[PDB]
């Protein structure tokens, strides 16, 4: 198991524009297109992202390409972030993947806002961090996926994904 396989299980793969759990236009493997309510604004962002007139549909290769960019960006965002970087550096490989997953999902700013949780992770207080992580809109809105990430943080294993 690795970050790619982990996020692919969590996000799934869709080749046609779809709406995410928040109702936003997305495509491929959790690639957010726009928060705008316009489907046209979504196709536009899509064509721009892919470099061709897609008419809202992409191929598997194209999906995987956006995915690779998105993972790469998540990692680089963590490393550039003063709040996130020290947490990431402190963790083991498995838990690093959990942090990347959260960043992929809610963006760097979102994650950096989990001040108390971050401190607990840095301190290696696993059970405590897991409890604090659950007291969030994140957990309440997407509980099954949040539990998988939380368990990963708590245990340091891939059990939740197997
Ligand atoms: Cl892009
Ligand atoms: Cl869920």
């Amino acid at each position: 198991m690795n970050i790619f396989e982990m996020l692919r299980i969590d996000e799934g793969l869709r080749l046609k524009i779809y709406k995410d759990t928040e109702g936003y236009y997305t495509i491929g493997i959790g690639h957010l297109l726009t928060k705008s309510p316009s489907l046209n604004a979504a196709k536009s962002e899509l064509d721009k992202a892919i470099g061709r007139n897609t008419n809202g549909v992409i191929t598997k290769d194209e999906a995987e390409k956006l995915f690779n960019q998105d993972v790469d960006a998540a990692v680089r965002g963590i490393l550039r972030n003063a709040k996130l970087k020290p947490v990431y550096d402190s963790l083991d490989a498995v838990r690093r993947a959990a942090l990347i997953n959260m960043v992929f999902q809610m963006g760097e700013t979102g994650v950096a806002g989990f001040t108390n949780s971050l401190r607990m992770l840095q301190q290696k207080r696993w059970d405590e961090a897991a409890v604090n992580l659950a007291k969030s809109r994140w957990y309440n809105q997407t509980p099954n996926r949040a539990k998988r990430t939380i368990t990963t943080f708590r245990t340091g294993t891939w059990d939740a994904y197997k």
